[PDB]
């Protein structure tokens, strides 16, 4: 005999699986009791989460709205249509000039599908080098020649780099490389680049070598929606993005592409129109993905309505102001920030002038409930040299500039202690790690961090309902 | 000024976004007021859905447990380790002999990562042809040579087929083709094959041509977990799966792979060990994916605990018995089922003897709240109007239906196809003319009313019917 | 100080390099004092050899006549245009419907350039499997999956096979394979297939799967020119060939290709024309080759004039008659010929029923001045010691031998194979042991003496035996 | 009835084919009565030509000496063994450290086989950019992105360039690109680079990025054998070459490769040995080529004996002195030479400062019996009309010309370019305009007369002027 539906199918998680419920409750407390500075993380809304955890997960809906491979999609089609239209609206796009596919499962799927749409295997791509700030999916192989990303396996990558003096993209070297290498696709946007992008100059380079131009705006998508950074749509053929970073939605991807008449170009016939739509859609399905995750699409529609609000514009302005304030505090203490500041949501902190690796600082911070990630900086070839710090998550908890200065001081205390441990125990990991055991100053820093963090509000769930309030 | 956290971030969906809320509520009613027969669909538990919609979505955790590229993973690591251990336990695997990666975002990502782990670009693969019942990601290109799946673009595919008269896999032709084509990887498992698989024979073929053997058990994984169909782990090097079909979990993928000593093989070195684990993990991350979706992984752990329960074994038995009972009713009316029955959760219904396409039958059924999908059958070339319909039992079995209820489903389907014939008989076969017969059709309205009255007799997992916005 | 031009540059080979001169003189004697049966060899004319060894070797002439990358090509252009026009005439082709590129350095370069012209890397090809009689460059990889030819590396190959019983091409399995595999190019023609080709059926299969059709007529090109076997030009898009086998010219290749209006085909545009010429020329140069070898082109023009003569048609008839007479003689004794005879210039002889390898038979024959080559037969996996020996009539027919003379060759081969078996019986099957039987073997010496006496009865093209250094 | 062997097979070319014979005699006269300055051309010896035009053309000999796929190779094996050993001797190589394959049909086949030996499809290579002086087969695609050479289709190329101001290889940019691009193979050597190569720095770069290092010494191979330029063998893993340029042999290619113990390397284990030999041989045959052209191999053995002589060393010294003398004469007239001089056999002459294309000068020169080729210089994109002319000394040095004669060649070139300008200023700078300048131009006719008068007097290797059909 089967279990009655009510028993297996309607009983709450707390009863069906106390082990997982307890771990989720412990993770909720952790998210509350630390300083969360991973630049790619955010805290999304309870409304997004309610759509994410919904019966939308039950539906197979391969295809496009109105052109599906399964029956039963009368409401899933309306949700997807709404998501697509809100995506165009959130980025201020004319629907006769731009379309969007909202089915990519995440950012890496979105990029690989965009490449598959416009490239054959082994076609050439150029993206920002990972140590210069680019993403894995922009064609990462190592300076020792190890192919890491599938984008350097199925396609042929040659990365472009920042200038070693300024830390900004070296646009003349990009142009020289593109004219020599002749890529079919140039990628802009990145994961750890602290400045805005000259999309006009990227378009000039693309046109000079005949390449397509794609922007991957995953990290700054929220700032783009709020019109707080340069818009890639003015100059790029394709724009990809995640939805869970500064855009503050579920984990998903989107692919935007031009539609309609093309601008005048020499050699190009008159009245030509863009031809990306069908290729992009086909690449997502049936080429690469299967059934869309409709709970993600529904959650994304919610996030995109929230991103078009005046409150979200104020949030995006605050993210930038908090990152500047943090950078100014760290630079005042004498620390080295790549490019000497920031124009977006993150700072990239070079730790090599202190004699520290990113692993050591990240490891110590983690023990103090300060959540960062070690990060490559220019020169690194696979313990990198830097740490990356972002403002979106803690700005979502309501922190403003003075609070981000306190974050700077906690970061200052953490690095000061990492130096003292390394001076006392040594720079070799086996020695250093003996400094992280029964260290009263780590425990004191952890305690002060927890005190500071626990008091702020938290989106996504009710603190008053959580299992672990201590 | 920013909105307070309570306004934008803690307010319920019903207030923040009434439009999306209303559509979810309409979809909730649609799922429990019709007959849901898509063989790849299920109705998952509220406990799975509570984990899916959780703060686990906020975490970046690239890497593996204990070996991450970010801090903060004390609890995400425990959740992922529990998910992996429960996956091995759900399929009765020894941790010394099998490992599993639970980060694939869905089934197609799981397969492409498994292939990327063991194949170079353009290496050769052989899977079941799509019109014979294989999946897109098993190397699908069309009989006209059009490459459709990326698995026929980035790799070199040569599909194997069923016997054109019996509907069973032609194992002799599989072997002949494999010895000529020399694939690096043979794939078994499928999307619309109504019979079990001779994994032992697949292993003999793979050994004869030196290929790896992978099973994609996506559709029947729940039945595998309940030991109700043949276990691919006895013979396959790698087993991939989704988790949202018969397994009744969230939408995700897993890749199982052998570990430890290799069984004795001629010319193979002594002490040889399997070498899949590092390659498969690396393929998933950093090669193909980014951040794991930890809310899916947590939800999957719940589903895997539920799949190990006595109740779930009874469920899998009932899925099979319901599919058999439905098939018996349909052939009793004279309809044509591929292989003339089923050994799993689905039947594949060949409509071409009736002069119908699956598109017509799917469309009329949809108007009656009977949710199926049109499906390719052997010989088909049209994806818009293939020659069959595929019917599955997992979803309705999850609402508590047993054999007598699936016989009534058979009668509703018989009415639907009878009606589809009647409309084609009057209005004609061209789609433009057929669609005119679907406006103000009293027999459609009657059948729709009967389907909904029948569907309302049963409970519904995942949400409380008593609390939904659109009641009756 | 430099040597005077007369010393280094005008002095004959006999004085400048006695060592090489003596070896050439020894090879001249070897060629006219034994029985030369390698099916891909011939004895070309002195006139061809005089053009081959000429000042034409000094010229760089990249490009096409009239469109070159170097100056100075007034006369090289006239030679190449004469070579191309004579090539079309030799094969009875109208210049409005066929063109030809005569720059390929040999046969394997010609095929790889033709493939490069119409295929992208990894595009799919189908040719006759090597143990079934196809060439290396028709996509050869082994039954163990080892890629041998670059045509199985840079392109994706699926060979088609002969019937294992009859030795004839299995046209039904060809069609089935082509419809499953969907090749871009199907190749016909071969190296060791002893029957003619159903080009009409190959065209039917190519049309059914949308493939281009290419015939590699290297071995039988002389018979084609003489209209003594089926013409591939009636049905194939492209025809490649060497020029040194039955065509009796220098070592070189040619690529023939269709021009002008395409024949009507459903879905194909009205007024569609062929588009091979520019792609094929570009593939040869600048894609793959550098400077043409104009001394080969001039020598080829000579051979193509000779091939258009009444005398050459009689030679091609006699080649076929000699091969048939040899085959009937060997079969009367009980030797196993593939397909039980021949329709061209060669027989393929399966030694496995004797418990012999082609290597043993080739080695013993060589000691008797009977020159053959060991050859794969259906099912072989060993290239060192295949199970067959291949015998061709072109070379000895060029020395004027007729049917009764080829029956004498049959008797010599029977003696040699009998002796091979006797030695294996006495000394063993292991090569180390078998080789001991080849020392001071009176029967080998007897057979060698009979072979040279016989060979000395006939004239010899290409050089004057009366003036050769090693007389008798 | 067949033609008697004597009639078709022993009759001389002059009687069998008067049309081709006459064209060869006209080409012999053309070679005598012009100034031949194509830097890749030479006049080879009669002794080489006698081996080239010989019965060696009749033999199939696939495989290696002592390990063939055909019988009858007792003397062909001795010829190939002698060719290989003479190749090692001519370049002063220890046979325990170096081996050589002498089967490549020409230079482009040698390079493609060397690449295929050590690279998989789409592996990365880096060679000198064609407008900077590299060869097509070093990975040539255009600055507009058009893939031209097969080496940029089947492999992934990124060329390195010369310094835009000095015309020398930019070694710092080479290193920067190699570290960014990470090629598997770096190629050095060129077709139009007028300076020697810093192989030591190339080896430093290759070691830094983990690449193999190959030198293509085709153009300067004769100078390398005479030890008149830097030896690539000191630093390169593989050395390819043609044999018909400054080496003065037949048209063929060779691939030299390291053998034996590897030099100490940190990551490399102890007692490591080179593993190129079997891969190189396999790439030539059976991967890419078919039967070797034994008449080429025999002729090459002759040329390699000649290259090891003291007279050949004096020839190489004179080639260099003649190229320097010519460059000094041209620069003394105010012309622009790339890098301002030469260290080898050629000069590269930049005509853009005069407002001329290489097409115009090439074409005027050809009308005056001055044979050059237009040639890309740094920055060019047009293959129809590049900006330079390349001038080489090997061919006329082989006719016995010394420094004073090459100064006269300078004045003939100076006269030719002066006419080209005069025509340009009069008739115009558009080809429609210009080609009117080359009609009934008395100065062109006068220059041609003076060139023929000068050229006809010099000795000619390869045939006897006293015997040629056209002495006027
Ligand atoms: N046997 C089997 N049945 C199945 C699936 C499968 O993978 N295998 N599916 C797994 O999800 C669904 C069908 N998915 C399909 C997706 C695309 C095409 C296809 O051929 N598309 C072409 C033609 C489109 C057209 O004609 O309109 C194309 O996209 O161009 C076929 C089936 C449901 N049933
Ligand atoms: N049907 C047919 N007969 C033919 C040829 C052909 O191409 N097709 N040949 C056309 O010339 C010659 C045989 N050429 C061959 C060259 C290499 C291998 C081969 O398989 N080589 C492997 C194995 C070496 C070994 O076992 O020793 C290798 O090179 O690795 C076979 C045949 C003569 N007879
Ligand atoms: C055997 C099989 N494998 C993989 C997948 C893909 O899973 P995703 O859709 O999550 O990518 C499917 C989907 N099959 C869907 C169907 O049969 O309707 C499948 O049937
Ligand atoms: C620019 C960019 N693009 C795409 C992605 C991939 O998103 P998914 O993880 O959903 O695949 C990332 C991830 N960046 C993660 C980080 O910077 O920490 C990214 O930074
Ligand atoms: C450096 C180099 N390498 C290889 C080759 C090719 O040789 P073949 O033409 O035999 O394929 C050339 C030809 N160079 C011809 C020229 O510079 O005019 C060459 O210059
Ligand atoms: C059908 C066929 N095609 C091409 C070639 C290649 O020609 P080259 O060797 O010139 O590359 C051969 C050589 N076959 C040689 C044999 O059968 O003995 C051949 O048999």
């Amino acid at each position: 005999h089967m279990d009655p539906v009510s028993v297996w199918g309607n009983t709450p998680l707390a009863t069906v699986d106390p082990e997982i419920h307890d771990l989720i409750e412990k993770e909720k407390r952790r998210q509350c009791r630390g300083i969360e500075l991973i630049a790619s993380e955010n805290f999304t809304s309870f409304a997004v989460i309610e759509a994410l955890g919904s019966a939308l997960t039950n539906k197979y809906s391969e295809g496009m709205p109105g052109n599906r491979y399964y029956g039963g999609n009368e409401y899933i089609d309306q949700i997807e249509n709404l998501c697509r239209s809100r995506a165009l609206q959130a980025f201020h796009l004319d629907a006769q000039s731009w379309g969007v596919n909202v089915q990519p499962y995440s950012g890496s799927p979105a990029n690989f599908a965009a490449y598959t749409a416009v490239l054959n295997p082994h076609d050439r791509i150029m993206g920002l080098d990972l140590p210069s700030g680019g993403h894995l999916t922009h064609g990462y192989y190592t300076s020792g020649g190890k192919k890491i990303s599938a984008t350097s396996i199925y396609f042929e990558s040659l990365p472009y780099k920042v200038n070693s003096t300024t830390g900004y993209i070296d646009y003349d070297r990009l142009e020289e490389k593109a004219l020599d290498f002749r890529p079919k696709l140039i990628i802009c946007g990145g994961s750890a680049y602290p400045r805005d992008w000259d999309y006009k100059r990227f378009r000039e380079v693309a046109d000079k070598c005949g390449a397509l131009l794609l922007c991957d705006m995953a990290h700054t998508s929220g700032l783009v929606a709020a019109q707080e950074v340069n818009s890639p749509f003015e100059y790029c053929d394709i724009v990809t993005t995640t939805t869970h970073k500064s855009l503050r939605g579920p984990r998903a991807g989107m692919i935007f592409y031009r539609k309609g008449p093309k601008p005048p170009k020499k050699g190009q016939p008159e009245n030509a129109v863009y031809d990306f739509e069908d290729k992009i859609n086909f690449a997502v399905f049936p080429s690469l993905q299967g059934g869309p995750h409709n709970h993600q699409i529904g959650a994304l529609a919610v996030a995109l309505k929230q991103a078009a609000s005046p409150g979200f514009k104020a949030y995006a302005k605050q993210v930038k102001a908090n990152a500047v304030a943090l950078g100014k505090y760290l630079m005042g203490k004498g620390y080295s920030l790549v490019t000497g500041g920031t124009e977006n949501h993150l700072v990239l902190w070079d730790l090599r002038p202190l004699g520290l690796t990113g692993y050591k600082v990240e490891k110590l911070c983690d023990l103090c409930n300060i959540t960062v990630n070690k990060n490559a900086v220019f020169g690194d070839s696979s313990a990198p040299g830097g740490v990356r710090i972002g403002a979106p998550a803690m700005t979502s908890r309501g922190l403003v500039e003075k609070d981000f200065e306190q974050i700077g001081e906690f970061l200052h205390r953490a690095v000061t202690l990492t130096l003292e441990i390394q001076k006392e125990h040594g720079k070799l990991l086996k020695d250093f790690n003996k400094g992280l055991v029964n260290n009263k100053a780590i425990e004191d820093l952890k305690a002060d961090v927890e005190k500071f963090s626990a008091l702020f509000d938290m989106p996504g769930f009710l603190v008053s309902e959580m299992k672990y309030k201590d």
